[PDB]
């Protein structure tokens, strides 16, 4: 039922729209959704397609094959997401860690450690193009569009455990995935594991 290489428990479940940026000097703070909207608007502006109605949030309604980002720009969007995640290789794992702005202090166990957990890394990566994801893998599994796992494609998101609750990674193609794996390790590229994998992956960006 679970990937037996990792703890056989649900991943950290961080509610709502957490504060992502705190600047004590300037006296400001902002949430993950704020940062994500701002990045989404910048991305749309860089494609030449920003509209006054755009908040910057680009998610498709769950199950729809139509999101805000045009299909002709989806490969570019996906590659930007992957670049963002890959830039984090070497950052420590932290249980509960990460927000749309970068690694962060975790929760519970991970309260004294700045880093990413699996769903935190995924949310950070996708935030660069305005795709807003909750900080819990099981909730991430309910968004986006399902693709059969046998047909996973670079940029799709792989899940593990019941309800996708254990672990989540970004598929890179060629049998490799980007993940924040477990305590004492760092964000890494690793071979895809099939044990405990859900029968679908999730696609957030169409192309």
């Amino acid at each position: 039922l679970w990937d037996p290489t990792l703890p056989m428990i649900p991943s950290a479940n961080i509610p709502g729209d957490p504060i992502a940026v705190v600047n004590q000097v300037l006296g400001i703070s902002a949430t993950s959704a704020q940062v994500t909207a701002n990045m989404g608007r910048k991305f749309l502006e860089q494609l030449g397609i920003l509209q006054p109605t755009d908040t910057g949030i680009t998610n498709a309604p769950a199950g729809s094959a139509q999101g805000r980002i045009p299909r002709v720009y989806g490969r570019q969007a996906s590659e930007y997401v992957i670049r963002r995640g890959m830039s984090q290789i070497g950052v420590p794992y932290s249980w509960g860690g990460g927000n749309a702005a970068g690694p962060s202090k975790g929760i519970d166990s991970g309260a004294g450690t700045v880093g990413f957990d699996a769903s935190g890394l995924v949310l950070y990566s996708f935030a660069g193009v305005g795709i807003k994801l909750p900080h819990y893998s099981g909730s991430q599994y309910n968004l986006g569009r399902k693709i059969p796992s046998s047909q996973m494609r670079r940029g799709d998101v792989i899940f593990y455990g019941p309800n996708g609750s254990q672990h989540v990674t970004i598929y890179l193609g060629n049998g490799q995935m980007l993940e924040a794996p477990d305590v004492g390790l760092k964000v890494r590229v690793a071979p895809v594991r099939t044990a405990g994998m859900t029968p679908y992956v999730v696609r957030y960006i169409e192309y």
